[PDB]
This record gives structure tokens, sequence and C-alpha cells, in this order.
């Protein structure tokens, strides 16, 4: 096999952001619509679907009477809140009976299940499922029916693909589409959930100054609350809450927190959320949820108490809590109870019992921990900050809170007045006197855990900087990325296998709870699987395959991140606070678990012995927003945790050469803890920042533009380079240097992880405060002063950051940086008032011709209120330009009236380093005012860099379509006899043809500042206009071949043969097939949908011919409108909902662009047909021929031909196509023509060699409809297409039938040779008295009956009676068509089909009893036998399989009499004589009935 790739090649940008998933609240929205509902447990109810998302509830009608309701009632409930609270609201899909407002409805049913388990499915949705409705009151009652529903969980940016909503006539099984995830069962049982509540310890103060606790717990709604320990900050309870819920929970989560018992104002003061999944498995493999007993570690505001607090958020949990608050012990135990059993009390009610009491020795020793910290610098301190000293505080737990109150340990840096770095920014003067801090906390041994997590975040941190790396190798398109990501999988496997040897060594404790026992194996089997997953997942793996793969290693990695969180904490995580003179600003959080020191490198924290570099942030919802841009300090601080018998090399982590100073009560001990380091190392360094260009910025001015220029932050020092003015593609090509800068440590220490460089991006104004576009982070490239100069790793070419503003990318910046040692011989060791960045880092510059189309502008939206007049599209690319003719009038023409005009410029070799191209358009007025109309940046060049190359009467339209399905249906059965098709495209037009872009692209115009998340726009809001046109980038001139692609005319460049650029008048011709998942415009569920289509000035609708109460409508029209091109291009197909009081509402629509059709060389104005007619429903709808469609894309291909022979060949290039010969018409004669062969040379066009293209067949598209009340949802499936024909050529003819019936007659004579029934009073044989029954379709509404002909002796009997049938028909397919309900619950009128066969049967008369059988005979209408002339003539072959008697259609004769026979089974079940019949079989068409 192929080798593999063991180094990193790439990944030294740190993806630092400020602002994560967690505690931001961002718009969701859920909506849920009921179908219907089936077997509901009631007697004469009257039920009422109840939905309640959280705190809100909304009904749907109430249905009367049934037990089986449908609704099909859309409902939307949208919350703008954190994801974390909103996947922890619960629904209540519900079924109330008899609800009124003056007596409480009483519940049938009930079923609950949170939005993050409908957000866990593949599409975030769950389609036409079924919840079961348990009952909430009685564990021993039994199922209370289902109902069907759709729910559909999309954020801000999500976007949800539909399936099919479809009808009760394609009949669904319910226990196989129920609503549950994969793998519960669908009979869940009941289960008792105990939560064990024992004790409390280090509550902080909440009065002034005691505490009253209590615990709340939630669980899937319920809730129940402890007793209250008044005045107690140790508080024990010993109480456990038990809940009684279905088994599995859909609600996977629990909520524990203390609350104050305030009279008045109780509140909470830390919450702990127990994530369900990760204390149990499912299935037999599995085990039931179990939890401690054992210590867990709550989060919240401040412990120092403020009356209004404005983090009181956080006590609940609604964020990312800033300070440690309490820590509570727990345990969870779930028991299934046998519901079966009569002496268990049957109620569901939330009960508070007395726990078990368990001792402290059971959660681990009580060993007691040592936390050491050193403050090596504070800089980027916010300027609004040091106008006071600034100190440091370190707290783990309630150690450390030495200034609340709540081996003298210190906490606190000593505090300092800070000093300047720049306008924004402070930075404390440590320099050499490093401040430093020592605890000693307690707390129980519980090592084990974070250890095993640690192994489990060393591999899954080891799986993501792997998987980065091969992102990074693809991105940037090194050479193998398959030998990389084998590599990494090998090293995944390597990890896995590393796991099983090292988290079984201390199974002999008796501190091992029941959970870490369970989820211990769990984690063995689940790495002991993944040890050979990975090797199965690197012979799966290759070079076409990897980013598939990549996908199942990210599969992978998010197992192994869900693995290695710890749900029983031990330690709590340790704070880093900054406070002005004791009033808090800003905190930090690193987990204790990255800190704790061990000796194997695995089970080592992975931020143990090092230093970080660690950010700080304001607390709570000040970080969110502009608010929290600046930083408020970056530090780098050096953190270590572990035993106080391990501390015998907590030191050696630290820079290397520093003097320990320890304070007083350590004078004489050298093992105590030092209060402040003194470096005597100094170190010099100096930072060359080269930067070149930064690119796709944000833009933070009212022109849309910025006036970009970077500050850089290394250390203690900050320097600018220069502002750019009104461009968010800079070159600012400046390097600054920092020089003589004084590091602490040795040498190779920061070799291989050096120091943090922030670089923010600020955008200069005319007075006051620049504002910001993001910032970045790298790191640098060091040098030491012995280590030379040289290639491959010296010196540094530019590599791109990603630059945030917060949340939201915002550009990336073009950079080198270098650390290098000023070392013995001072500067000289270093090869090289504003410099340029040296040769060597900046990219090496060929010359490129940049060539234009300038093709025009549409839908361009006002500036200031007025409309664009004279637009100019000004481009620019790295400094040159090239200014585009004026537009005279653009509401007239809006074209240029020069196509291509070209600039040279210079542009980086290779195609990676390229800037973006600025297209422009702006408003040309008189003197010069030339103000900014729109913008376009964010492209690559190599997207549009050139490269050199080396009965058959009754056929209709329908069931051609119906042909070409069931060719769709096939098609996709084989991946997963004389009708002539069409291809059917399941997608839009343009998916499948790069949206007619092939010369033609269109750019995206932007004005303005980019939106905020909360006080900004979308997109649709800084959309101005679009820009059609095209590029063409390349060098010097290639040799005279590929030059003569361009060498006729400079004014046209490289876009020779480019289609001219005249206003031409055009005829749209629309033809609207069906559509199908309407989604319900009206309160009955459904919509009465009709065509609306606009194009340009011209609006035409169809409401006079709307179709009444169809989701699935077939509309089957055609609409010839009028339009100028270009001005009318843009078309939007919609569907309306008719309305008979009020206003119509929108049902969808869907935006389809003509212009990239029309003047594509794909042909889309016409599709070409499959075979060539001119007659019947394969007629050429075409005015022009295949030969003119042949010599049209021949003269227009540069390509010689036709060229004909026979008529059976056509010759066109260097190629030759054959087929038939011969055309017919209606009349039936034969006459010879050259389309049918010209037709082939069109379906096989792609095989032309220059200009080789796809031609589009006759089709039926679907397009998605869109609505604006409900973006990024697909609202329906709308089946069109669309032609095109331009006046200036003869015009088309009549549109084609596209549009969406009989009556048989009846009379029955006489029967012979009837069986018998009755026995005669007098003589004794049988008799019957005989009367005939008929129906066509069914006996619903098609019986009838004759008289009754009494007492016949051998069968003889005399009726003359008549029977009528009206129906209707499809002659194509044989099928009789009614329309009717599918049940007693439906509310539409739906389409059925059956065989057409009549049904004649014999039956007896009673006086006293039902009727008798006797025979029947299903005769068909198409092949029914020729009746004989006597009964006597009648024999066994009219009724069995010989062909001696003729068989007659009755849609061809139209009256047939004779006799026929009768069959029915004896004792002897054969079939035998049991009748016979005398009738006259008539056809009427429905003109003449
Ligand atoms: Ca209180
Ligand atoms: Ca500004
Ligand atoms: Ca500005
Ligand atoms: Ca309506
Ligand atoms: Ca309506
Ligand atoms: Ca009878
Ligand atoms: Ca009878």
């Amino acid at each position: 096999t192929a080798l593999t790739s063991n180094v990193s090649n790439k990944r030294s940008k740190p993806d630092i952001k400020m602002e994560p998933s967690a505690g931001r609240p961002m718009d969701y929205q859920v909506s849920i619509t009921v179908i219907e509902a089936r077997q509901l447990v009631g007697l004469n109810m009257d039920p009422v679907v109840c939905v309640e998302v959280g705190d809100d509830k909304k009904y749907t009608s109430m249905k009367e009477s049934t037990n089986c309701p449908y609704y099909n009632e859309y409902f939307v409930f949208d919350f703008h809140v954190s994801p974390d609270v909103m996947f922890d609201k619960i629904i209540k899909i519900s079924v109330i009976h008899s609800k009124n407002l003056l007596r409480s409805g009483t519940l049938v049913g009930s079923f609950k299940m949170d939005v993050g388990t409908v957000y866990s499915q593949p599409e975030h949705q769950f389609h036409h499922k079924w919840a079961i409705l348990s009952d909430p009151d009685d564990i021993s009652a039994g199922l209370k029916g289902y109902v069907k529903c759709d729910v559909a969980v999309v954020g801000k940016g999500d976007n949800i693909k539909t399936p099919h909503k479809a009808n009760e006539t394609d009949e669904d099984d319910i226990e196989g589409n129920l609503l549950l995830p994969e793998g519960v069962p669908p009979e869940r049982q009941w289960a008792r959930f105990y939560v064990k509540i024992y004790r409390a310890e280090g509550l902080p103060r909440m009065n002034t100054d005691l505490v009253d606790p209590y615990v709340q717990v939630f669980f899937a709604g319920q809730k129940g609350k402890t007793s209250v320990q008044k005045s107690s900050y140790e508080p024990l309870w010993n109480e456990q809450v038990v809940f009684t819920d279905l088994f599995p929970p859909l609600c996977k989560r629990m909520k524990v927190q203390i609350r104050d018992s305030d009279k008045v104002n109780d509140v909470a003061i830390g919450t702990h959320f127990i994530d369900l999944r990760k204390i149990s498995n499912d299935g037999d493999k599995g085990f039931l949820p179990t939890l401690g007993p054992a210590w867990v570690n709550m989060y919240g505001s401040t412990r120092n108490y403020t009356l209004l607090d404005e983090h009181q958020d956080l006590n609940e949990g609604l964020g990312e809590g800033v300070s440690f608050r309490a820590r509570l012990m727990l345990g969870l135990a779930v028991e299934i109870l046998d519901t079966s059993n009569p002496e268990l009390t049957s109620s569901t009610e939330v009960q508070v019992e007395q726990a078990t009491p368990v001792s402290e020795s059971c959660t681990g020793r009580m060993e007691e921990f040592f936390l050491f910290g050193a403050f090596l610098e504070a800089s980027m301190i916010d300027r609004k900050n040091g106008d006071k000293p600034i100190t440091f505080e370190v707290t783990i737990g309630n150690y450390g809170n030495e200034v609340d109150g709540m081996l003298a340990s210190v906490s606190s840096t000593p505090p300092m007045r800070p000093q300047i770095t720049d306008r924004n920014y402070f930075h404390l003067p440590y320099l050499e006197r490093k401040p430093c801090i020592y605890i000693k906390s307690w707390w129980p041994d519980q090592r084990r855990r974070l250890y095993n997590a640690n192994i489990m975040d060393h591999i899954a941190d080891k799986l993501e900087e792997g998987l980065n790396d091969v992102q990074e190798m693809i991105k940037t398109e090194k050479s193998y990325p398959e030998r990389r990501l084998r590599g990494v999988l090998e090293e995944l496997s390597c990890g896995c296998h590393r796991f099983l040897s090292l988290s079984d060594k201390d199974q002999g404790r008796s501190s091992r709870t029941r959970l870490d026992r369970e989820r211990l194996k769990s984690c063995m089997r689940e790495l002991e699987s993944m040890g050979q997953q990975a090797k199965s997942l690197r012979a799966q793996v290759k070079r076409h395959t990897v980013r598939d793969k990549l996908r199942s290693c990210q599969n992978f990695l998010q197992k192994l991140r869900f693995l290695a969180d710890e749900p029983q904490h031990s330690i709590p995580d340790v704070f880093i606070w900054m406070m002005s003179n004791n009033k808090r600003i800003a905190y930090a959080r690193v987990p204790s678990k990255d800190l704790l020191f061990s000796i194997v490198e695995e089970e080592l924290g992975k931020d143990c012995a090092k230093v970080k570099t660690l950010f700080l942030k304001l607390p709570g919802k000040r970080g969110f927003g502009s608010a929290g841009w600046t930083v408020q300090a970056k530090l780098e601080l050096y953190l270590w945790l572990g035993l106080s018998k391990q501390r015998k090399d907590f030191l050696c982590g630290l820079p290397c050469g520093f003097e320990e100073v320890k304070a007083a009560q350590g004078l004489g001990l050298h093992s105590f803890p030092p209060i402040s380091l003194v470096y005597t190392k100094k170190q010099a360094f100096q930072l060359r920042a080269h930067m070149y260009q930064a690119r796709s910025l944000f833009a933070a001015d009212s022109s849309g533009l910025s006036d970009p220029f970077a500050r850089v932050f290394f250390i203690n020092q900050s320097q600018c380079t220069e502002v750019l003015n009104e461009t968010l593609c800079p070159t600012w090509d400046q390097m600054l240097v920092f020089d003589n800068l004084e590091l602490y440590g040795e040498a190779h220490e920061l070799r291989d992880d050096p120091p943090i460089i922030v670089i923010e991006i600020y955008d200069q104004d005319s007075m006051g405060k620049a504002d910001f576009m993001g910032r970045t982070f790298a790191k640098p490239l060091v040098k030491m002063a012995d280590e030379a100069y040289c290639p491959p790793r010296f010196p540094p070419q530019l590599e791109y950051y990603q630059i945030y503003r917060g949340s939201a990318t915002a550009g990336d910046l073009l950079a080198a940086f270098e650390l290098l040692q000023i070392g013995p011989s001072g500067k000289a060791d270093l090869p090289p008032p504003i410099m340029p960045v040296p040769v060597g880092i900046r990219p090496v510059l060929s010359k490129y011709r940049v060539e234009v189309l300038f093709w025009g502008l549409r839908d361009l939206k006002r500036v200031n209120l007025a409309q664009v007049d004279r637009p100019r599209v000004d481009i620019e690319c790295a400094g040159k330009g090239v200014q585009s003719s004026l537009i005279h009038n653009y509401k007239k023409n809006p074209n240029f009236n020069t196509l291509v005009k070209w600039f040279e410029v210079d542009l980086p070799e290779n195609e990676l380093l390229h800037p973006p191209l600025n297209i422009r358009v702006v408003d040309c007025r008189a003197f010069g005012r030339y103000t900014l109309v729109g913008s376009h940046a964010v492209s690559s060049l190599r997207r549009f860099i050139y490269r050199p190359p080396d009965d058959e009467s009754m056929l209709d339209w329908w069931s051609k379509y119906f042909a070409s399905i069931d060719t769709m249906k096939e098609q996709l059965r084989q991946h997963e006899a004389k009708i002539d098709e069409l291809k059917v495209y399941p997608k839009e037009l343009e998916s499948e043809f790069d949206s007619f872009e092939d010369w033609l692209h269109t750019f995206n115009l932007l004005r303005g500042k980019t939106g905020d998340d909360e006080d900004g726009s979308t997109e649709e809001e800084r959309i101005v206009g679009r820009f059609k046109g095209s590029l063409c980038v390349y060098k010097v001139p290639l040799p005279e071949d590929v030059s003569r692609e361009a060498g006729y005319d400079p004014t046209y460049g490289m876009f020779q043969g480019i289609p001219s650029n005249d206003p031409i008048n055009v005829l749209v011709r629309i033809y609207v097939v069906r559509a199908t998942d309407l989604h319900p415009a009206d309160i009955n569920g459904k919509a009465d949908p009709y065509i609306a289509i606009k194009l340009g000035k011209t609006d035409i609708r169809d409401k006079e011919n709307y179709i009444s109460k169809q989701l699935n409508p077939v509309f089957g029209k055609s609409f010839d409108i009028e339009a100028s091109f270009p001005m009318e291009s843009m078309l939007t197909v919609a569907v309306y909902d008719w309305d008979l009081v009020g206003t119509d509402d929108l049902i969808g629509e869907t935006k389809i662009d003509l212009e990239n059709r029309f003047y594509s060389k794909h042909r889309a104005t016409c599709g070409i047909a499959q075979t060539y007619s001119i007659h019947g429903y394969n007629i050429w709808r075409d005015p022009m021929k295949p030969s003119q469609i042949l010599t049209r894309l021949c003269k227009e291909g540069k390509v010689d031909g036709p060229h004909f022979g026979p008529h059976g060949r056509v010759r066109v290039a260097n190629r030759v196509f054959t087929g038939p010969s011969e055309i017919e018409d209606e009349n039936g004669q034969r006459k010879p023509t050259d389309e049918h062969v010209a037709l082939s040379a069109l379906r096989h066009w792609e095989d032309i060699p220059r200009v080789g293209c796809r031609l589009v067949p006759e089709h039926v598209e679907t397009r998605p409809l869109l609505n604006p009340d409900k973006p990024g949802i697909e609202q329906g499936r709308l089946e069109l297409w669309v032609d095109m024909f331009p006046m200036d050529m003869p015009a088309p003819g009549t549109p084609l039938d596209i549009s969406p019936k009989y009556e048989l007659r009846v009379i029955v004579w006489n029967t012979d040779e009837v069986v018998l029934e009755d026995d005669d009073f007098f003589t004794g044989e049988k008799s019957s008295d005989i009367f005939v029954r008929g129906w066509l379709k069914g006996q619903q509404e098609d019986k009838q009956d004759t008289d009754v002909h009494y007492h016949s002796l051998t069968g003889e009997g005399n009726f003359n009676w008549r029977y009528l049938f009206p129906f209707d028909y499809l002659a194509a397919e044989e099928k009789i068509v009614m329309s009717k309900k599918e049940s007693m619950f439906s509310w539409d009128e739906t389409e059925y089909k059956i065989p057409a066969r009549l049904t004649l049967q014999i039956w007896d008369a009673d006086h006293f009893s039902a009727d008798d059988f006797l025979g029947a005979i299903e005769l068909d209408l198409n092949r029914f036998p020729r009746g004989a002339k006597t009964a006597k003539q009648c024999t066994m072959e009219m009724a069995t399989g010989e062909v001696d008697v003729p068989l007659v259609s009755i849609f061809k004769q139209k009256r047939v009499k004779g006799w026929w026979p009768l069959l029915a089974r004896n004792e002897n079940d054969e079939f035998e004589l049991t009748g016979k019949v005398e009738a006259e079989l008539h056809l009427l068409t429905a003109e003449e009935a």
C-alpha cells in the first residue's frame, strides 16, 4: 500500500475565538404541523391538539366526534435564546377532549420530546411521524393513540430539504413511522428517576449575609424541591427527589440548582446541567443511567453581593459562569418499575423522601491539592480601566477568596500602575519581577476521571490537529493529502490502542463509584472498536474519496469529544480575575483537567507545566457584541495543579534562569512556594512583521469601504502600518520592527512554542476613535543566534491569517512574522522611514493582462433615494485599473456600448497568492463627484484564468410525461412499449448546467456597513444590484495558434465569438405542468392554487381559473407573454392562494433568470426533441427545423457543416451521425427528410471538438418554491419548463395541449339454466327467484337490480330491465377514473384508477332474509366475447381460455347483443355452468349522455 505522512506541514495559526457558541443567543425557529391523528382512545370525544413549546401553547381547531381527526394546521414558534436553553425546551404534543373556557378539558394523552432531540436528526426534522400519547396520570394505563405530525428545527443560516408530503392514499404503517429516534423501543416503559441530594459546601454570601438554601430539580417539565436548611453555609439535606417518566427519556437533560429561600425575592445560586446522554447507554450492551455519589461543581455570578446583579442570569445557568458558587453532592439511579404489578401506587407525581445517607469517604479521600501561578506578563489592558492600579486574583473553589473573607496563602498579585502601550491599550510593567500566587485546597482524590479524560482529549486533540492539517493541505493543494490522512488514522489507531493500557491500573480502590465502572468499560469498548475502525478507514481512504472519509473522521472526533467530557467533576475550574483597586473587571476560565500533573504524557494535562496565552474577557453579556471587542487583558500564565506530595518538579515548566523570592513564612524552607520571581537571564529578540496585503475586510464606513491599518501587539510594544484610504483589499507593503525586545528564559524553550502576536485591524476616521474590523493571531518563525537563515524554513514566505470580528469571519491577512535573536555580534548576525517587505518574502510578480467583458447592470437600487442614471464601472486590481464606458441611460438601455477593454497589472506568480479583483460601480455625474453605487470583492481569479488546450390515436402529452416519469423511476431504481419520451429533471435546470454561466458570470453587488448580529441587517438589505459580465486573466501572450483566439479584435479581447449586445424583443412561453407538496395557506389546512407570473413590467394572473382545495394541483396551462430583453429578463413564477373575502395570500415563488438561458451555448431557449415528427403528440413545437438548428450552431460554432449525402446521414465537423430517413404525417404516406439525422446530431453535440456543448432536451424542470414569510424552507415543488423565441425569427405555432368520459348502457333480457335454491312446497324439486344485479365501478354508486322472476323451475326468466353507468375513461391505459374521498376523515376529492371491467351477477330473492348468490362473470370492456344467438349456443368456451370464441371491444363495435355464461364454485371447488344470461352492451360518449 501507499505510505503515510507523519509530520505536520501546516497549522501554525492558532484558531482562538473570543465569541464561542456558548452563551451567545441566536435566532432559533421551531415549526410544528399536526397532520392527523389515529386510534385515539375515547368515547364521543372532541379532540383538539395542544402543542406547547416551553412557556407558551397553541391549540388547533376542535374536531367533532371522531377518533381519527385531520387538522394539517401549521404552527410557528420563534425564540431568540441561547442554543443550550433552546435544546432543553420541551415539546408537549397533546390531545384535549372537550376543551372550552368554562371548564377544564380532560387530557386523552400526551407526548414529550425536547428540541435538541429533533435537532439531532441528520437534517434536523422528523417527517410524517406518529407520536404515541402515553398517560401522564396513570402508569398502568395503555396506549392512548398516535398523532401524525412534522417537527422541524431550523436556525439562522440553516436550510432544510423537505421530503415528499404524501397523502393518506399512499397508505402508511403507524408502527414503522413513529415519532422516535433510532434504537428506542416503541413500547417505552415507565422508570423511576431518582436524584439523591446529600450535602452542599461553600455557599457565598447572599442575604446582605447568610444563606437559606434548598435544591429545585427540573426534569421533562416536572419539578420537585427539597427542604430549606435555614442559616447554613454548608447545608445538609439528605433528601432524594424521585421522578416517574418514560424510558428512555426524550428530554435528555436535568437541571439541578440551589435557590435562596428569600421570602420575597428567591433567586438561584448556581445551576448544573446533568447531560443525561453521557451517563447512559442504550440496548442490552448499555446500562441504566446512574451518577455518583460524587460532588459536582456549579458556577454563576460573582460571589461579592451586588443588589442590582447584572449577571443574575448566570446563576440560572444561561451562560458560561464566571466564578465558583457552590459544590453539591449528587447522585442518580434509574429503576424500571414493572407496571403489571398492582401493589405499586400508580401515581406519576414527583415525590420527596429521605435518602439513604452516605459517608464522605465514598466520594474519595480528602487529599490536599496545590495550585501554583505565575503571571509572566499582563498586556493589552483596556485604556478605560487603568487609571487606577490593577491586581490579579486567582481563585479555585472557595480557596483564594481571601479578599472577600469566605502556610498563609496568597491569591493576589501586588497592585501597580499600568504604562501606556498605545491609544487603546495599557500594559503592566512587570518586566523581570513576575508576581506569583500559591494556593492550598482540599478536594476528593478522584484524579482517575480527569486522567482518563486527559487521555481521551489527547487522542481527540491529535486527531483534530491532524484533520485540520489535512484540510489545510487540501486548501493549499500540497502533495498527497491521502498519505497525511493515512498517517493521522495510524496515529489515531495507536492512540486508541494506547488507552487500553493506561486507563486500567487502579481498579481496586474503594472510592470507585458505580458510574465510573460502567462508563470506563463503555469507553474501553468504544476505543477497542475504534482501534480497528480507524484501520478499516485507513484502507478505505484514497485520493479521490479523502473529502468523504474526512466526514467519518469528524464523526470519530465528535465521538471522542463526547467521550472526553467527565460528568462527575472532582476539582472545580480555576478562575483568573482582574480588579481595578478591588472592583472586578474581567475573568478567565481554565479547566482543572488540563492543569493536572502526572508522570506519563497522555494522562498529563495538556496545559500543565507550560505557559499558555490566555485572554480575559468581560463577564456575561458584556463579552458579546460591541462592548467587548477590545481585549481586556492578554496574559501568559504559568499554571500547575496536583498533589503536594507531587510538588517535586512544579517549577521546571517555567522559563529557566530566575531567582526565586519567597515570603517571610518560607525563610529557611527551600520547598516553600515563591511569592514572586525575579528573572536574571535577559534575552534580546526582534520581531519584523512583514505584511503585504489584507483582503476581503469588513466594511466600517458609510461608503462601504474602510480605512485599514493594523496594530501589532507583541509583549509590551505596539506599532502600526500606515493607513490606506477607501479599500477593503489594502496593499500595505510595510514591514514593522520591534527592536531590542526583552524576553525571559532560555533560547530553545520558545523555539517550538513561541509567544503570540495579536493583530487588530482598525478603520481610521476623521476624528475620535477608529472603528474595528476584527483581529487575528499569529505565532512567529523564531530563529536563534546560532542557527542559519537558510532554506527551507527561511526566509518566511507569506501566509493567510483568518481575521474574526468576534464571531463572523471578516477577512484574511497576508503576513510572515520572524523573531530574530540579537546575538554576540549584534545585528550583524541577522540578514536584512517606512521599509517595504524584503525580496524573497514578497511574491515575485509577473505581468497579467486582465480583460473584462462589460455586459450590463441589472436590478440597481437607489443611492440616497435617487435612481441610478449614469453608471460607470471602475475595476481595480493591485492598484492598476480600467474604467468602463458610461451608461448613457440606465432606464432605456442598461448596457455598455463597448464590450471589452483591458488593463495590464503585475500579479503574483502562484495563483493562491492572488489579491481579490475589485469591481465597483459608481454614479458618474459632472465635475468629478463619483459617489459609490456598489462593489464586489470576494472572488478567486483561477476560475477566470485561461489555460491553453492540448390503438395509438389516443396518445397525448400526458402519456409522454408518465412514460418519462416511469423512465425516471427505473433510472432511480437501477442506481439505488412504443411511446417516445423526454428528460424529466428532478432539480432546477441551473444545477445540471452550472446556472448557464458558461461565459455570462454574475457578480453580486454590495454597499454599506456589514451588519452586526443584532443591530445590523441581512445581505438582502445590502444588495444594491448585480453586474453581469466576464473576466479573462492571462500572462504574456502565447504562440500564434493560441493567440488566434484573440487576434482579430482588441475590442473583443479573448471573448471572440461572444454574441452581440443590442436589445432584442422575445416571447416567453411558460408551460406549467403540476405542483407537489404545497404549504397550507388557509385555516382548513389546504389552499387554492393559481398561477401568477411577473416579468419586468408585465404581471399576468389566472385567478379566474383557480383549482379549489388541492395541495397537489395539476395546472396544465400555457402563457404567451411579451418581454423586452434585457430589461424584462427577471422572471418569477409564483403560486397564489385564492381567497373568497379579504386578500389573496402568497403560497410561494421562485427566481428564474432567462438571460443566462438565452445567451448560453447550451441553447436553453428550446429543448431539442428525442425524435422528430410532424404530427401527433410527439409534434416538433419549435418553429425553426433541426436543419436550421445545426446551421445556427455551425455558424455560431465556427464549424463546417452541415453536409448531406443521402437523407439518412448528416456530417458536421469531423464526425458523421446517422438516423432514419423518412418522416410520417397524419395522412399515412412517406416522404424523405434530413431532420431526423440532424436532430441526432444535436443529441450528440458534446462530441464536437471545440465548442462541444450539452444542449438541453425537451424537459420538465422542477423548481423549489420559496416564501419571504418563511425563508430557507422548501415550500413546494413546482413542475414547469420555459420556452423562448425571438420575434425577428418567424413566429411559433399554437401552444401544445397539456391540459389535465363515457356511459355504458346494459339491458338484461332473459336468463336460462340457472342454479336453484328453494325447495318447492308441493312437488319438492328446487327452484329460484331469479333477478340480476350489476355494477361497473362499485356497489357504492353503481348498484342496480332488476325485477324478480319468481318460481323459475329451469332457469328461465324474463326481465327486460335497464342499467346506466356513467364513468370517466383513460383510453391509453384502459383505466376507469372516478373522484371520491379516501375515508370519512378526509376533506378533499382524490382521483383513483380501476381496471375497466363490468361485473354481472345472478341472485335469488327471499322475502324474509338476504339474497343468495348464484353466479358471476367479469367482462373486460375491450375483450368481452360476442354473445351467442341462442341460449343453447352458449358453451363453456365463452368464459374459459379457449380462443374459439371471438373477442369484441365495445369502443369499436358500440353495440353487442347475445348470450353469455356465468360461473361460480360448486361443492367440489370447481367453476361450473351456474347460469346464463341474455344481455346487450351499449356505449355512448359524455356528449351523447
Ligand atoms: Ca436568605
Ligand atoms: Ca468609520
Ligand atoms: Ca473611515
Ligand atoms: Ca388564505
Ligand atoms: Ca384560500
Ligand atoms: Ca333462497
Ligand atoms: Ca327465493
